[PDB]
């Protein structure tokens, strides 16, 4: 069976949630379901990101980084897929996966997902990034009601999953130490407590898995086979050796038109064999504009949806003018954030002045969108790693680096304003009184930030 059609290559960049969705063209589009979520990332990775920027890598740092990252993350991906999970999105060295199931099957699926989690940790027992540095992962699990949001215009589409289970998995995974599997409170509440031995996490209702101790007669393979009854797209029969059913997709121009809207044009160029397959793995100077949209505690998905949509419509128009791309969209703890990048495949130009002007335009517009409580934007400029991360069958373009993290922390630690780093401030074709030098905050994962500035804008008022 020939499988290497463009439609199949596009499907590598998307979950089954999207590939096999069959939803309307209205934007926003929302749907509601239940599932179990897994959030996982890799320890010692930042350490490596640093190693690969240095001269010892002889101009092949981005190539070597992408290789070693994909070596590890593709193993995680394969575990997830063989356990029946759907990888939703990647961000750097992190990924979110979903096992969508009927409410009645949540108990047994939690068991599957815990076993998957333990098998993931098992890959990394004894593993080192390099001699002297271990590679381990941290896992959070959650379960419950999940909403999906699809937003976009006639040319581009984005999706998010939303709700308390989504917030829960992020919180769980944040409490995890290397080697941990943390369960959300609701996940512990819904699980097969007869089989899962936990310990309390101090000052938290979330719990830590110590062991899976199944009954004497339990057989995991048989249990798993029964669970597959409820997995609509588990590869089976003649396709039992495939990691994904999506590998069997056949040409279908209406489906392909829908799916391509989720994928960046430079990626589609590679997929169409009009660009070299290695061209997107690079350490390149970019400017990151990280936009955070905060909603109220009580806001439901049905009001968040339209507001994201409205914000998006303006974001995309401004980025187009200023030559920027949306690299990734995230949502947790009532903040929807857009990781925007100026300068990447082909787009290099007063990149700084424009990133700042774009940020102010976004800030001013979004601040007026109904339901958006606070807009915050962090702007940082520097060398970042760009590349397609994941497995051959399930991968995405992503950006990794200290300036990405810096922009992300700025937007959270300095809410309600537009902030920029020192590179941006100094490089800009703009006068000093357009800025305000800020108090320096101690920020998680942040270096010495260097001086940080608010972009005040062109007038006092
Ligand atoms: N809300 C949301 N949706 C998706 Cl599909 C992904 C995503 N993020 C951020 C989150 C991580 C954990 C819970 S939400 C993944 C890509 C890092 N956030
Ligand atoms: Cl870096």
């Amino acid at each position: 069976e020939f499988q290497d059609w463009p439609i199949v290559r596009i499907a590598a960049h998307l979950p089954d949630l999207i590939v096999y969705g069959h939803f309307s063209p209205e934007r926003p589009f929302m749907d509601y379901f239940d599932g179990v979520l897994m959030f996982v990332d890799i320890s010692g990775f930042t350490a490596m990101t640093e190693k690969f920027s240095s001269a010892m890598y002889m101009d092949r740092g981005a190539e070597q980084l992408v290789e070693i990252l994909n070596y590890h993350i593709s193993a995680i991906v394969e575990k997830v897929l063989i356990f029946g999970g759907d990888i939703l999105k990647f961000a750097g060295d992190a990924l979110l996966a979903l096992w969508r199931v009927e409410r009645k099957q949540l108990k047994n699926i939690i068991t599957v997902v815990i076993k998957c989690s333990l098998e993931i940790h098992g890959l990394f027992e004894t593993q080192e990034w390099e001699e002297g540095l271990d590679i381990r992962v941290k896992i959070g699990l959650a379960a419950g009601h999940i909403s999906m949001l699809v937003f976009g215009d006639e040319t581009h589409s984005h999706f998010l999953v939303i709700g308390q289970a989504v917030d829960d998995v992020r919180l769980a995974q944040n409490m995890a130490q290397m080697n941990d599997v943390i369960l959300s409170p609701n996940c512990w509440q819904l699980c097969d407590r007869s089989m899962i031995e936990i310990e309390s996490v101090p000052d938290q209702r979330a719990v830590k898995v110590n062991f899976l101790k199944p009954p004497p007669n339990f057989n995991f393979d048989e249990f798993f086979t029964k669970c597959t009854t409820f997995m609509h797209y588990y590869p089976s029969g003649e396709h039992k050796n495939l990691l994904r059913l999506a590998c069997t997709l056949k040409p279908d121009p209406e489906l392909e038109m829908s799916l391509q809207k989720y994928v960046m044009e430079s990626i589609l160029k590679q997929i169409d064999n009009k660009q070299l397959q290695g061209y997107l793995s690079e350490l390149r100077p970019v400017t990151i504009v990280f936009v955070n949209l905060m909603f109220e505690d009580q806001d439901k998905a049905e009001e968040i949806g339209p507001a994201i949509q409205d914000a998006y419509m303006h974001i995309t128009s401004v980025l187009k003018i200023f030559q920027g791309q949306i690299n990734k969209v995230f949502m947790f703890d009532k903040g929807c954030s857009f990781l925007c990048v100026f300068g990447f495949p082909g787009e290099k130009v007063d990149e700084l002045t424009h990133a700042l002007e774009c940020a102010m335009d976004i800030f001013d517009f979004c601040s007026q969108v109904h339901k958006i409580q606070t807009v915050s934007i962090g702007v940082a400029s520097g060398i970042v790693f760009c590349g397609i991360v994941g497995h051959t069958v399930r991968h995405e373009y992503t950006v990794i680096g200290q300036k990405v993290n810096l922009a992300a922390r700025m937007m959270m630690y300095y809410p309600g304003i537009v902030t920029c780093d020192s590179v941006t401030y100094n490089g800009s074709n703009l006068p000093a009184y357009f800025f305000k030098e800020l108090p320096k905050k101690v920020m998680k994962g942040v270096a010495d930030s260097g001086p940080l500035y608010q972009y005040w804008g062109r007038t006092e008022k």
